[PDB]
């Protein structure tokens, strides 16, 4: 108070290298103001008397292109690691200066203060811009909940829409769910304007785009494997039905010309979506993009396997097979329009990393490893003339092997070894390390990732079905994006018009007398 | 026995048939004819005959050959080794991880519905 | 302290600070710089690093008697420590150590298999 | 802990004049004539709010 008082500058800006640093443990970004170290390092006092000098200027931007607001999104951390000023100190400057004036600025990047709380994944702060509701009369028009009607316990809310929905670019939207930096993706999808609004797109027309995909594709199967299992079986029969190789006539000719229409659009479609989205990270195509590859996969193996008949390679099978056994095992990917078998594969995509790939790494290597130990104690089969041995090379041991593991076949230890106790010795130590040891140490193991992923595979799937449903609304054309339109037009404050989302509760623990609604009248008009 | 069935038993059921039935396919399909041995020289000649097969391998009997009539010998193996993993090792073992979980919330509550 | 297995007294001394200004060189720990929140801190490494002989390091990793010698390689001066020798020498030596080891058992396995 | 036993047991193999390249930390002017060759560990916290007196250096960069 003795500095300021005295003449000090209270728009200085602090520039240098250790004030704006490169890594997060060489310097401390705040905001490069005075007002907004103050309020970055929980002072609540010293911000108070600086937003009372005529001086302070509160909408100034930093060399960034940051203000006040967006200075208090960045230093933001969970409840566990700060207690909670920052939703406290975002309150207090929001209210004192009395406008949509910070709330609206565009930073060097185009973002506002409501995304980049998005971009960056700061749950508490979307959360209270998201519901944030004034009851005080002068300063009703700042909030973005209002209570239409209330009756007792029966109330009734508005949520706005105004820069969340996706009838913009860049909307709220659209960076949680495309984003792949941050981790908790999938708990900022439970906050209360975002659950329902995804709700809505499902019911209206997200489930039935989602089952004519699954119609188009089902009966693309069939197409393929009856023109594949029902071929000619003759060289002197060549002509395929595929490619039309013969114009005779055909009767049933549209389902193999059907083949070759269908496999071209995806691998065309399916192509453009691997160029848009390039990813860098390993983790990234195994959980966002996976479904991406094995549809253009399994659409160019057939498209190849035109070219190659054409030119009669007799190649053509190897191409085929691989596109029906591809193709019946792409059918898992329509289980995400159920609650029950969408939740199945989420635990089948979390075995599969965690548990059998670190079991087939330990099993070949017993295998490979007793199998040349065994059939390099074999001695030559001449002396019996023809078939002393199962064991006789390295490619039947290994074989000899596979079979005993899994239960198929028969016994025998009359080989043809020099050492027939020793042979009994290296077979019976290959029982103990993977009969009882490995198969039933597998069984223990997903015990625990089973019991840890059930507490979050309905979190998962949610996320895995917003994907699809924001795919399919940027699909259709424009005259039917204004007929599937969510929300109402609501008189909010005096000439303010917001399109809002209603929202209905029923509350009973805590009473209060009914000031600050909209209409007096509670019932549903008209 | 109720409890298990309803949750766990059916939705195993309808992946198995799935996998059971899509490489039953793609095996029976690579399959040259039989003529040339005149008489019985492979056992997966139909679609009929090749899931049987693969049903066979599941629960443990009879016996594995490998030396078919197949015009590519290695691709066969590719596709015979794919379905002992995908069934034998990740979906047979999963059964009795799920099946875990089930015991251990309707146990709390098994007597109640039971009276 | 090391030797006998005492987790409460040892740190307590290997990060023991004095901020009352007369008995200050009777520290272990003492913060570099500290501008709001962000500090740096210095950790005294002069008979617990393996520059001399019987150091604190190497008590604890060859100590047989003790049971809790896995819970005092969590201390703050010999987590980071450890860290920093892995990642100049240690990740290299051993992945030297891998590629002698496993180019002997191929050149064992051919030699006693086209024999 | 299994880890740890493995990087202890190079480091007694390898020769004087590597050992001396591959040392850590460095000196530090603590007190009137005292030095004692510290290791930096950074750490950032957010409960806890005071006046920061006993300090080394005034200036708080990395220096050069
Ligand atoms: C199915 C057969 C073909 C598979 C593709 C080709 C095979 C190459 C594999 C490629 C994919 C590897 C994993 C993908 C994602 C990486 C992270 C991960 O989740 O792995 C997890 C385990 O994973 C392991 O431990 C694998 C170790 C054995 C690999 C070789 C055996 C593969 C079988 C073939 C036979 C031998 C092959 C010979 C080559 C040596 C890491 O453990 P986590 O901590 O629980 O995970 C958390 C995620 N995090 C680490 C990111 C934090
Ligand atoms: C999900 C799984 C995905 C990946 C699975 C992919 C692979 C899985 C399946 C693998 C099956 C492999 C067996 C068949 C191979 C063909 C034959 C061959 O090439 O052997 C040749 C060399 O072999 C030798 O001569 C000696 C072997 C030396 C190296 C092996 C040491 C094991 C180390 C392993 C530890 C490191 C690995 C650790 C773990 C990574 C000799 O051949 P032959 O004996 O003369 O055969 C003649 C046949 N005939 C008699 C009828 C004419
Ligand atoms: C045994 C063989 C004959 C069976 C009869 C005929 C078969 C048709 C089946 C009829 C009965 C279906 C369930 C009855 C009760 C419904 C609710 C329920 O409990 O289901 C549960 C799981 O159930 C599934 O997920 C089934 C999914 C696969 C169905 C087809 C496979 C059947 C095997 C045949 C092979 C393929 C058949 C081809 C046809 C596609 C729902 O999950 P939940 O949340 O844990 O349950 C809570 C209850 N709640 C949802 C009400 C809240
Ligand atoms: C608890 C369980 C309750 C329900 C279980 C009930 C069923 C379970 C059991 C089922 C057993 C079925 C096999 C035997 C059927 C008889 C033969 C037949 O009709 O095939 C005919 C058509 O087949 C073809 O020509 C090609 C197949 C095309 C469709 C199959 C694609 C798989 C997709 C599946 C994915 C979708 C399903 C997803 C999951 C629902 C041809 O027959 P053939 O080959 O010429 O035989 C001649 C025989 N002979 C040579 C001796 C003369
Ligand atoms: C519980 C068990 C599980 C572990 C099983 C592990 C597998 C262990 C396998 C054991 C048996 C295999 C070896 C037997 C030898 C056969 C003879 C042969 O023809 O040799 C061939 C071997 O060619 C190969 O390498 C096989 C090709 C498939 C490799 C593994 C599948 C990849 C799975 C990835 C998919 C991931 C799915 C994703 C799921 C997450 C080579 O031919 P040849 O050298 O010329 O031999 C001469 C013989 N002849 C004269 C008649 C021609
Ligand atoms: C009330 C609301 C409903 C109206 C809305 C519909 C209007 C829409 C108008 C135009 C939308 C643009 C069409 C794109 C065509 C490309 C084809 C293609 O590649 O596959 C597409 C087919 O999936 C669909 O898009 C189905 C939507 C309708 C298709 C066209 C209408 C034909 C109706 C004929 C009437 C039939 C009989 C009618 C019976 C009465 C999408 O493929 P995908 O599966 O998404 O991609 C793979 C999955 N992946 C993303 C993970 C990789
Ligand atoms: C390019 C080769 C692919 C073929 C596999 C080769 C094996 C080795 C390669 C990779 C190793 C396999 C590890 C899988 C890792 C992802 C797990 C997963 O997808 O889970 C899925 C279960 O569906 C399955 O994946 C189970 C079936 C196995 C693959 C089908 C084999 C086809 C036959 C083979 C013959 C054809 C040969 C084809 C040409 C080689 C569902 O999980 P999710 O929850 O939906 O996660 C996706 C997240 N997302 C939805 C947002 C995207
Ligand atoms: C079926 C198995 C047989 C064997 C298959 C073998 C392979 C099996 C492979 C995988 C197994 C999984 C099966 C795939 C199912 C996908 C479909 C789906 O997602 O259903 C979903 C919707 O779908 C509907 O039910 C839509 C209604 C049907 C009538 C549509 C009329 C045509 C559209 C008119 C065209 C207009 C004009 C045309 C011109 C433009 C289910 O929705 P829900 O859960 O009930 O909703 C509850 C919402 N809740 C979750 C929030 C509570
Ligand atoms: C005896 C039943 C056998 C299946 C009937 C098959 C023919 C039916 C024809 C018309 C009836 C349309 C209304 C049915 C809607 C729900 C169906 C259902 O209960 O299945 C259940 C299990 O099933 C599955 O999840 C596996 C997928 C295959 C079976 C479901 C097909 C229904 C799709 C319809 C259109 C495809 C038509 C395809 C044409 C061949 C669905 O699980 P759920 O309970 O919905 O889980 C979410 C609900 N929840 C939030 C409350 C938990
Ligand atoms: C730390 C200091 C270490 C210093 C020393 C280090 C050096 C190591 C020293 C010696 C090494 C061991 C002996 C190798 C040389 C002789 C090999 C031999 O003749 O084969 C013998 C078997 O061989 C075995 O008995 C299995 C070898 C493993 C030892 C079993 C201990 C496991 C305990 C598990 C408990 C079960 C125990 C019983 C399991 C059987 C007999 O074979 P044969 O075929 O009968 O003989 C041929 C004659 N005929 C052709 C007419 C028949
Ligand atoms: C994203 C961008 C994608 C763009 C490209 C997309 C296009 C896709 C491109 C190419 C597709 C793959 C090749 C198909 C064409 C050749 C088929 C063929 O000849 O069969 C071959 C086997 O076939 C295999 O090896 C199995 C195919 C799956 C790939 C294995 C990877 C799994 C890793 C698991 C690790 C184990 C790996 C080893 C597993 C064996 C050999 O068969 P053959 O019988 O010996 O040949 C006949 C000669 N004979 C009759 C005299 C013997
Ligand atoms: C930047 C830092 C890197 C420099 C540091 C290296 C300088 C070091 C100089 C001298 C160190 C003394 C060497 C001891 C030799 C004895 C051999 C022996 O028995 O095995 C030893 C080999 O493991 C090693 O020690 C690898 C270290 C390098 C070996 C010598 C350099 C040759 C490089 C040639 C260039 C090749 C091509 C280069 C390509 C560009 C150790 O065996 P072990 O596995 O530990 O014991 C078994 C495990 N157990 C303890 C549980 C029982």
């Amino acid at each position: 108070a003795v500095l300021i008082a005295a003449g000090a500058d209270v728009n200085a800006h602090a520039k240098g290298v250790f004030f704006n640093p490169k890594y997060q443990h060489e310097g401390f970004y705040f905001g490069e103001t005075p007002l907004a170290l103050a309020a970055c390092t929980n002072q609540p006092e010293i911000v108070q008397l600086l937003m009372e000098n005529e001086q302070t200027d509160i909408t100034s931007q930093d060399s960034r292109g940051n203000n006040i607001l967006h200075a208090l999104v960045t230093v933001a951390e969970d409840f566990k690691t700060q207690n909670d000023f920052v939703k406290r100190m975002y309150d207090m400057i929001l209210l004192r200066s009395g406008n949509w004036e910070l709330e609206t600025m565009r930073n060097n990047d185009g973002l506002t203060p409501l995304q980049l709380a998005a971009k960056m994944g700061k749950a508490e702060i979307l959360k209270y811009i998201l519901s944030r509701e004034i009851k005080e009369k002068p300063l009703r028009s700042l909030s973005r909940k209002f209570t239409d009607w209330a009756y007792g316990p029966v109330s009734s809310s508005l949520y706005d829409l105004t820069n969340v929905d996706t009838t913009t670019d860049n909307s709220v939207l659209e960076i949680i769910v495309y984003n792949t930096n941050i981790d908790n993706r999938h708990e900022m999808l439970t906050l209360e304007p975002l659950h329902t609004l995804l709700h809505t797109k499902w019911k209206k027309f997200a489930k039935y785009m989602f089952f004519l995909s699954f119609c188009f594709y089902f009966f693309y199967n069939i197409t393929l494997t009856l023109v594949s299992y029902y071929r000619p079986r003759e060289d002197e029969d060549l002509p395929h039905p595929l490619a039309l190789t013969h114009k005779m006539s055909w009767l049933q000719l549209l389902g193999r010309m059907f083949v070759l229409i269908w496999a071209t659009c995806i691998s065309v479609k399916e192509g453009i979506a691997i160029f848009l989205l390039r990813p860098s990270d390993l983790q990234s195509i195994l959980s966002d993009a996976w479904f991406h590859f094995v549809f253009f996969v399994q659409a160019v193996l057939v498209i190849l396997s035109v070219f190659l008949y054409l030119f009669a390679y007799k190649e053509y099978l190897a191409c085929l097979v691989l596109a029906m056994a591809l193709g019946w095992a792409n059918m898992l990917y329509y289980t995400r329009g159920f609650q029950s078998m969408g939740m199945y594969s989420v635990m089948i995509q979390k075995v599969i990393l965690h548990d059998v790939l670190k079991f087939l790494f330990v099993y070949i290597l017993f295998l490979l490893g007793f199998g040349v130990a065994l059939a390099s104690l074999i001695e030559k089969c001449s002396k019996d003339k023809k078939d002393c041995s199962s064991y006789g090379s390295f490619s039947d041991a290994v074989l000899e092997l596979f079979k005993l593991t899994i239960g198929l076949g028969d016994l025998n230890i009359q080989q043809n070894s020099t050492y027939p106790i020793l042979f009994l010795f290296l077979l019976i130590t290959y029982v103990i390390l993977t009969f009882v040891l490995l198969l039933n140490m597998l069984i223990a193991l997903m015990g625990e990732t089973v019991e840890n992923v059930s507490k979050e595979s309905e979190r998962i799937w949610r996320l895995q079905r917003a994907r699809t449903i924001l795919e399919f609304e940027k699909m259709l054309p424009e005259w039917l994006r204004s007929r599937f339109r969510m929300g109402e037009l609501c008189k909010v404050a005096d000439e303010d018009f917001r399109l809002c989302l209603r929202i209905n509760e029923v509350k009973w623990t805590e009473w209060k007398t009914h000031v600050s609604f909209l209409n007096e009248d509670p019932g549903p008009i008209r």
